[PDB]
């Protein structure tokens, strides 16, 4: 198939994505930036995924139906969870966007997600299918994950979903592209880790570091210490990094930087289509860019030696990494 500007598509469907990413690319990211919308963007492929539930359908109860852009469709609503929070944002930004063009919601979601990634140093290509229906109802509440629920129900509630442990840390990747605005609003655009718009293994050697500084006034619920200055840290990531049930593989992101990519690719391509069958979507992969970006080494702040850092992997020692030169630099935050 022919679509515009001289490009071309195995399925002629998928022609009317390359307008969309035209759109958005300038429209929503600013020039295909790795930022501020990029971030929420792909947050935002969560909290609508997320939503599903078959330990609750079993029961002759609604579970949601995942990535079905519920979230999208019932903003009022679904946006009004607690768990929701900062997020009607995004939302209803995308929303005029994907209505000029015909799109559906939740296909629009996963759409930006896939593209902003691309965008990112060293990003991912995530898969792209198309089709998802425009008609849902809202998500069920309290199936979001929370910063400050425990590491065994953050992993029951993943499991439920259809994820098994090792996969979650992958998921989690999304952190290195990524800064908080509601535990802390004082601190809000300050990074889970030093490099918010490279896709690299910063986020999870980071989290491995001793929390040494409270950053504002005082600590949230879901916040816990940070190891550097301008750097924010979640609960549920600094347990998720020590805990033995994930430890390992958060430790194989930095043993093995090469493997993060694929790995959450496989992942996000699971959780694009939670309630949904990819046999009856089409394959619209082609119109996500390809990343720009080596993997880059994984390194020690400075002011940091391996004694700073919490190794918490049993059958495999931490690798011996180098550390930054150079006094360190405080991070700033993600641009409003
Ligand atoms: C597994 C349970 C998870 C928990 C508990 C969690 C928690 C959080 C929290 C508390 C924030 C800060 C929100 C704020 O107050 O502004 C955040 C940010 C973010 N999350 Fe996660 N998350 C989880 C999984 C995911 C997944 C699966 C993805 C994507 C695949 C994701 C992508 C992001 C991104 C891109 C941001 C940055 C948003 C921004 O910078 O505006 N998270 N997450
Ligand atoms: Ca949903
Ligand atoms: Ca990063």
């Amino acid at each position: 198939a022919k679509c515009s500007k001289g490009r071309t598509a195995s399925n002629d469907a998928c022609c009317v994505w390359f307008d969309v990413l035209d759109d958005i690319q300038e429209n929503l990211f600013d020039g295909g930036e790795c930022g501020e919308e990029v971030h929420e963007s792909l947050r935002l492929t969560f909290h609508d995924a997320i939503g599903f539930s078959p330990a609750l359908t079993r029961q002759g109860k609604f579970g949601g139906g995942g990535a079905d852009g519920s979230i999208m469709l019932f903003s009022d609503i679904e946006t009004n969870f607690a768990a929701n929070n900062g997020v009607d944002d995004i939302v209803e930004q995308q929303k005029p966007i994907a209505i000029k063009h015909q799109v559906s919601f939740g296909d629009f979601i996963q759409f930006a997600g896939a593209v902003g990634s691309s965008n990112c140093a060293g990003g991912p290509r995530i898969q792209f299918l198309a089709g998802r229906s425009n008609v849902t109802k809202p998500s069920p509440d309290h199936l979001v994950p929370e910063p400050f629920d425990s590491v065994t129900s953050i992993l029951a509630r993943m499991g439920d979903a259809g994820f098994k442990p090792d996969e979650v840390v992958a998921l989690l990747a999304s952190h290195s592209v990524a800064a908080q605005d509601t535990i802390d609003p004082k601190l809000a655009g300050h990074p889970f880790d030093s490099t918010p718009s490279d896709f690299d293994s910063q986020f999870f050697v980071e989290t491995l570091l001793k929390g040494t500084l409270i950053p504002g006034d005082s600590l949230h619920k879901g916040q816990v210490k940070s190891p550097l200055p301008g750097e924010f840290r979640l609960q549920s990531d600094e347990l998720l990094a020590r805990d033995s049930r994930t430890s390992c593989e958060w430790q194989s992101f930095i043993s093995n930087p090469n493997s993060m990519v694929p790995k959450f690719e496989r992942a996000m391509a699971k959780m694009a289509t939670l309630g949904q069958n990819p046999k009856k979507l089409i394959d619209c992969s082609e119109v996500i860019p390809v990343p720009r970006g080596r993997v880059k080494q994984p390194t020690l702040p400075a002011g940091k030696t391996i004694k700073d850092i919490e190794a918490s992997c049993r059958k495999a020692p931490f690798p011996r990494l180098p550390t930054d030169k150079g006094t360190f630099t405080s991070i700033l935050p993600v641009p409003s």
